[PDB]
Protein backbone atom coordinates (compact mmCIF):
# COMPACT_ATOMS: atom_id res chain seq x y z
CA UNK A 1 0.00 0.00 0.00
CA UNK A 2 3.06 2.15 0.26
CA UNK A 3 3.96 4.78 -2.41
CA UNK A 4 6.40 3.46 -4.69
CA UNK A 5 8.74 6.54 -4.73
CA UNK A 6 8.97 9.64 -2.42
CA UNK A 7 10.35 12.36 -2.07
CA UNK A 8 9.32 15.30 0.65
CA UNK A 9 11.16 18.12 -1.31
CA UNK A 10 8.03 18.07 -3.40
CA UNK A 11 5.74 19.05 -0.21
CA UNK A 12 8.64 22.02 1.04
CA UNK A 13 9.72 19.88 3.71
CA UNK A 14 13.12 20.24 3.06
CA UNK A 15 15.19 23.36 3.82
CA UNK A 16 18.01 24.42 1.50
CA UNK A 17 21.48 22.06 1.43
CA UNK A 18 23.78 23.46 4.34
CA UNK A 19 27.96 22.80 4.50
CA UNK A 20 29.55 21.37 7.37
CA UNK A 21 33.00 22.41 6.71
CA UNK A 22 35.66 21.43 8.55
CA UNK A 23 33.78 20.82 11.53
CA UNK A 24 32.00 17.08 12.35
CA UNK A 25 28.86 17.81 12.82
CA UNK A 26 26.34 16.09 10.41
CA UNK A 27 24.87 14.04 13.24
CA UNK A 28 23.58 18.11 14.46
CA UNK A 29 22.27 18.94 10.60
CA UNK A 30 21.01 15.22 10.49
CA UNK A 31 18.87 15.99 13.78
CA UNK A 32 17.14 19.23 12.74
CA UNK A 33 16.90 18.37 9.27
CA UNK A 34 14.36 15.76 10.18
CA UNK A 35 12.88 18.31 12.43
CA UNK A 36 12.36 20.90 9.97
CA UNK A 37 9.85 18.30 8.20
CA UNK A 38 7.81 17.82 10.87
CA UNK A 39 7.38 22.33 11.78
CA UNK A 40 6.64 22.47 8.23
CA UNK A 41 4.10 19.90 8.56
CA UNK A 42 2.73 21.01 11.62
CA UNK A 43 3.06 24.80 11.17
CA UNK A 44 2.94 25.28 7.26
CA UNK A 45 6.42 27.18 7.50
CA UNK A 46 9.63 26.20 6.31
CA UNK A 47 12.61 27.56 9.00
CA UNK A 48 16.19 26.13 8.94
CA UNK A 49 16.91 25.12 12.60
CA UNK A 50 20.18 26.12 14.16
CA UNK A 51 22.48 23.16 14.32
CA UNK A 52 24.96 25.23 16.07
CA UNK A 53 22.57 25.63 18.66
CA UNK A 54 23.46 21.57 18.95
CA UNK A 55 26.91 21.64 18.51
CA UNK A 56 27.48 23.88 21.29
CA UNK A 57 24.56 22.86 23.22
CA UNK A 58 23.71 18.92 23.20
CA UNK A 59 27.25 18.30 24.52
CA UNK A 60 28.57 15.95 27.51
CA UNK A 61 25.14 15.09 28.80
CA UNK A 62 24.09 13.85 25.41
CA UNK A 63 27.50 11.48 24.89
CA UNK A 64 28.12 14.61 22.04
CA UNK A 65 31.44 15.51 21.38
CA UNK A 66 30.60 18.86 18.88
CA UNK A 67 32.29 19.34 15.76
CA UNK A 68 34.07 16.07 16.75
CA UNK A 69 30.79 13.40 16.20
CA UNK A 70 27.35 12.67 18.18
CA UNK A 71 24.65 11.40 17.71
CA UNK A 72 20.89 12.59 16.64
CA UNK A 73 19.01 10.77 18.90
CA UNK A 74 20.25 12.62 22.14
CA UNK A 75 20.31 15.84 19.89
CA UNK A 76 16.75 15.18 20.01
CA UNK A 77 16.74 14.69 23.37
CA UNK A 78 18.28 17.90 24.10
CA UNK A 79 15.67 19.65 22.44
CA UNK A 80 12.98 17.91 24.07
CA UNK A 81 14.74 18.32 27.66
CA UNK A 82 15.90 22.15 26.57
CA UNK A 83 11.99 22.72 25.75
CA UNK A 84 13.07 24.19 22.70
CA UNK A 85 16.13 25.06 19.18
CA UNK A 86 16.69 28.35 17.64
CA UNK A 87 15.92 29.18 14.66
CA UNK A 88 20.10 29.20 11.95
CA UNK A 89 18.42 32.19 11.66
CA UNK A 90 18.75 33.69 14.86
CA UNK A 91 22.39 31.13 16.01
CA UNK A 92 23.94 30.83 12.41
CA UNK A 93 26.88 27.77 12.10
CA UNK A 94 29.84 28.84 12.20
CA UNK A 95 31.40 24.98 12.05
CA UNK A 96 33.36 25.48 15.54
CA UNK A 97 32.83 24.38 18.99
CA UNK A 98 31.34 27.54 20.93
CA UNK A 99 30.05 28.28 24.32
CA UNK A 100 26.14 27.14 24.26
CA UNK A 101 24.31 30.30 23.60
CA UNK A 102 20.93 29.03 23.13
CA UNK A 103 18.33 31.88 23.52
CA UNK A 104 14.54 30.95 24.56
CA UNK A 105 13.34 34.42 23.04
CA UNK A 106 14.59 33.20 19.35
CA UNK A 107 12.94 29.78 19.96
CA UNK A 108 11.81 28.31 16.44
CA UNK A 109 10.78 24.62 17.32
CA UNK A 110 10.44 22.37 20.03
CA UNK A 111 10.69 18.27 20.20
CA UNK A 112 8.09 15.63 21.87
CA UNK A 113 9.33 12.72 21.14
CA UNK A 114 11.43 10.50 18.91
CA UNK A 115 11.28 7.57 17.77
CA UNK A 116 13.96 4.76 16.85
CA UNK A 117 13.74 1.87 13.95
CA UNK A 118 14.99 -1.32 13.92
CA UNK A 119 18.66 -1.88 12.61
CA UNK A 120 18.88 -2.73 8.72
CA UNK A 121 15.17 -3.09 8.51
CA UNK A 122 15.22 -1.44 5.45
CA UNK A 123 10.98 -2.18 4.98
CA UNK A 124 10.61 -0.58 8.20
CA UNK A 125 12.51 2.31 7.12
CA UNK A 126 10.09 2.86 3.57
CA UNK A 127 7.06 2.79 6.13
CA UNK A 128 8.33 5.63 8.06
CA UNK A 129 9.74 7.91 5.03
CA UNK A 130 6.30 7.22 3.73
CA UNK A 131 4.12 7.84 6.20
CA UNK A 132 5.95 9.94 8.97
CA UNK A 133 8.81 12.08 7.13
CA UNK A 134 12.25 12.36 6.60
CA UNK A 135 14.35 10.03 8.99
CA UNK A 136 17.68 11.08 10.55
CA UNK A 137 20.72 8.01 9.60
CA UNK A 138 23.87 7.17 9.88
CA UNK A 139 25.82 6.07 6.51
CA UNK A 140 29.01 4.78 6.06
CA UNK A 141 30.87 7.56 4.24
CA UNK A 142 34.40 6.61 4.56
CA UNK A 143 34.75 5.83 1.09
CA UNK A 144 36.33 7.97 -1.64
CA UNK A 145 33.87 7.07 -3.94
CA UNK A 146 31.37 8.54 -1.48
CA UNK A 147 33.48 12.32 -1.39
CA UNK A 148 33.54 11.42 -5.47
CA UNK A 149 30.08 10.63 -6.16
CA UNK A 150 28.41 12.98 -8.90
CA UNK A 151 24.98 11.31 -9.98
CA UNK A 152 23.23 8.15 -10.58
CA UNK A 153 22.19 5.28 -7.77
CA UNK A 154 25.37 4.90 -5.60
CA UNK A 155 26.63 1.68 -5.00
CA UNK A 156 30.15 0.89 -2.94
CA UNK A 157 31.08 -3.25 -3.24
CA UNK A 158 33.70 -2.06 0.28
CA UNK A 159 30.74 -0.43 1.95
CA UNK A 160 29.91 -1.51 5.56
CA UNK A 161 26.83 -1.16 7.97
CA UNK A 162 29.08 0.69 10.25
CA UNK A 163 27.64 4.46 10.42
CA UNK A 164 30.07 7.20 10.86
CA UNK A 165 28.22 10.10 9.05
CA UNK A 166 25.03 11.52 9.49
CA UNK A 167 22.61 12.65 6.77
CA UNK A 168 18.52 12.54 5.96
CA UNK A 169 16.51 10.20 4.30
CA UNK A 170 14.17 12.63 2.11
CA UNK A 171 12.69 10.06 -0.19
CA UNK A 172 13.42 6.85 -2.12
CA UNK A 173 12.56 5.59 -5.57
CA UNK A 174 13.98 3.57 -8.13
CA UNK A 175 15.91 4.66 -11.39
CA UNK A 176 16.41 2.35 -14.24
CA UNK A 177 15.21 -0.62 -12.22
CA UNK A 178 17.71 0.30 -9.10
CA UNK A 179 16.52 1.15 -5.91
CA UNK A 180 17.37 4.02 -4.31
CA UNK A 181 17.22 6.25 -0.81
CA UNK A 182 16.99 9.52 -1.50
CA UNK A 183 19.72 10.97 1.01
CA UNK A 184 19.99 14.71 1.70
CA UNK A 185 23.75 15.59 2.91
CA UNK A 186 25.23 18.47 4.74
CA UNK A 187 28.53 19.04 2.17
CA UNK A 188 26.68 22.08 0.34
CA UNK A 189 25.27 22.32 -3.10
CA UNK A 190 28.54 21.24 -5.14
CA UNK A 191 28.65 17.50 -3.67
CA UNK A 192 26.59 15.02 -5.80
CA UNK A 193 23.06 15.81 -7.29
CA UNK A 194 22.70 19.32 -5.95
CA UNK A 195 23.89 18.07 -2.42
CA UNK A 196 21.85 14.82 -2.72
CA UNK A 197 23.16 11.33 -3.31
CA UNK A 198 20.71 8.51 -3.94
CA UNK A 199 21.97 5.60 -2.05
CA UNK A 200 21.12 1.88 -3.38
CA UNK A 201 18.44 0.43 -1.05
CA UNK A 202 17.36 -3.01 -0.37
CA UNK A 203 20.55 -4.27 -1.13
CA UNK A 204 21.11 -5.67 2.41
CA UNK A 205 21.64 -2.42 4.52
CA UNK A 206 24.17 -1.01 2.05
CA UNK A 207 26.41 1.78 3.67
CA UNK A 208 24.42 0.81 6.99
CA UNK A 209 22.06 3.35 5.93
CA UNK A 210 19.11 1.40 8.07
CA UNK A 211 21.55 1.12 10.86
CA UNK A 212 20.13 3.64 12.85
CA UNK A 213 17.18 5.48 12.06
CA UNK A 214 15.39 7.89 14.31
CA UNK A 215 12.95 10.67 13.52
CA UNK A 216 11.41 13.24 16.33
CA UNK A 217 7.62 14.48 16.51
CA UNK A 218 6.12 17.70 17.52
CA UNK A 219 2.47 16.88 19.00
CA UNK A 220 -0.43 18.99 19.39
CA UNK A 221 -0.19 20.78 22.52
C1 LIG B 1 31.62 10.13 18.18
C2 LIG B 1 30.21 10.26 18.66
C3 LIG B 1 30.05 11.11 19.90
C4 LIG B 1 29.16 9.70 18.05
C5 LIG B 1 29.16 8.85 16.85
O1 LIG B 1 29.94 7.91 16.66
N1 LIG B 1 28.22 9.17 15.96
C6 LIG B 1 28.05 8.42 14.71
C7 LIG B 1 26.70 7.74 14.76
C8 LIG B 1 26.48 6.71 15.67
C9 LIG B 1 25.25 6.07 15.75
C10 LIG B 1 25.06 4.98 16.73
N2 LIG B 1 23.92 4.88 17.41
N3 LIG B 1 24.10 3.77 18.19
C11 LIG B 1 23.03 3.36 19.09
C12 LIG B 1 23.26 3.85 20.51
C13 LIG B 1 23.45 5.35 20.60
N4 LIG B 1 23.27 5.89 21.96
C14 LIG B 1 24.45 5.63 22.77
C15 LIG B 1 23.02 7.32 21.91
C16 LIG B 1 25.31 3.21 18.00
C17 LIG B 1 25.96 3.94 17.08
C18 LIG B 1 27.34 3.59 16.62
N5 LIG B 1 27.56 2.19 16.90
C19 LIG B 1 27.93 1.34 15.93
O2 LIG B 1 28.11 1.71 14.78
C20 LIG B 1 28.12 -0.11 16.32
C21 LIG B 1 29.51 -0.70 16.03
C22 LIG B 1 30.60 0.33 16.23
C23 LIG B 1 31.98 -0.20 15.88
N6 LIG B 1 31.99 -1.71 15.83
C24 LIG B 1 31.27 -2.29 16.97
C25 LIG B 1 29.80 -1.92 16.93
C26 LIG B 1 27.32 1.82 18.30
C27 LIG B 1 25.85 1.99 18.68
C28 LIG B 1 24.22 6.47 14.91
C29 LIG B 1 24.42 7.50 14.01
C30 LIG B 1 25.64 8.15 13.92
C31 LIG B 1 25.82 9.25 12.91
F1 LIG B 1 24.71 9.50 12.22
F2 LIG B 1 26.16 10.38 13.44
F3 LIG B 1 26.74 8.94 12.00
Amino acid sequence: ILPDSVDWREKGCVTEVKYQGSCGASWAFSAVGALEAQLKLKTGKLVSLSAQNLVDCSTEKYGNKGCNGGFMTTAFQYIIDNKGIDSDASYPYKAMDQKCQYDSKYRAATCSKYTELPYGREDVLKEAVANKGPVSVGVDARHPSFFLYRSGVYYEPSCTQNVNHGVLVVGYGDLNGKEYWLVKNSWGHNFGEEGYIRMARNKGNHCGIASFPSYPEILQG
